[PDB]
């Protein structure tokens, strides 16, 4: 028989990662595709594609349409990096680290994991809002005057092939706990605690990987490269942030958002 008591350890912490998950996320991509594909009459999202969809949305869900969508969008990062952060302290050993490299391994993980799940939350067409009750599409979101209609581009360019691979949420589990986990983060005092850590992360992906999706070949190693899709939409991300704060000097940014992006 397979299961030997090494991978038989690597089994319970999948187990115990998609457990963590499951109660750190209220919004899962089982329930983000269940909403998408209409396994629905309960379910059904509104839809904002205009102006008047999006008054229309307010109503069933005072400034500039961008400038609201936009700290919609903040506030909801917020949310994200509040679950986020209870999901890290769940990751076995995390807890246990200095505490300075649990805040720089948070402050560059974040946003890279928020990227990943929220790919969850898209398709091609738009991205689902406000806990699913909601779907804003692509084309409205492009259509926002300069420079917020850029802002979601990159990252439906991105969820679009990153959905290519078929997750699902116990695969994510253990790969957003790898990704907090890097020990090439920068200004980390004690990086062997972290690999060590990793390197059972990575042991455990790969068998998850392995047994929920046997027909997928070097699914692993695809995953892993998907890492510099999220590295680079996270510099994209920072950049037009530099630029949105010089034009719209009246626009404030939660300060747990601010220090997250304070030199990354
Ligand atoms: C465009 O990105 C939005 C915008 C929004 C704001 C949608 C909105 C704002 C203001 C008026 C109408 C609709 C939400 C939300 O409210 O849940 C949202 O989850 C997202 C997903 C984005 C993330 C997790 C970065």
């Amino acid at each position: 028989d397979q299961l030997n008591p090494e991978s038989a350890d690597l089994r319970a912490l999948a187990k115990h990662l998609y457990d963590s998950y499951i109660k750190s996320f209220p919004l899962t991509k089982a329930k983000a595709r269940a909403i998408l594909t209409g396994k629905t009459t309960d379910k059904s999202p509104f839809v904002i594609y205009d102006m008047n969809s999006l008054m229309m949305g307010e109503d069933k869900i005072s400034k500039e349409v961008a400038i609201r969508i936009f700290q919609g969008c903040q506030f909801r990062s917020v949310e994200a990096v509040q679950e986020i952060t209870e999901y890290a302290k769940s990751i076995p050993g995390f807890v246990n680290l200095d505490l300075n490299d649990q805040v720089t391994l948070l402050k560059y993980g974040v946003h890279e994991i928020i990227y990943t799940m929220l790919a969850s939350l898209m398709n091609k067409d738009g991205v689902l809002i406000s806990e699913g009750q909601g779907f804003m599409t692509r084309e409205f979101l492009k259509s926002l005057r300069k420079p917020f209609g850029d802002f979601m581009e990159p990252k439906f360019e991105f969820a679009v092939k990153f959905n290519a691979l078929e997750l699902d949420d116990s695969d994510l589990a253990i790969f957003i706990a790898v990704i907090i986990l890097s020990g090439d983060r920068p200004g980390l005092l004690n990086v062997k605690p972290i690999e060590d850590i990793q390197d059972n992360l990575l042991q455990a992906l790969e068998l998850q990987l392995k047994l929920n999706h046997p027909e997928s070949s070097q699914l692993f190693a695809k995953l892993l490269q998907k890492m510099t899709d999220l590295r680079q939409i996270v510099t994209e991300h920072v950049q037009l942030l530099q630029v949105i704060k010089k034009t719209e000097t009246d626009m404030s940014l939660h300060p747990l958002l601010q220090e997250i992006y304070k030199d990354l």
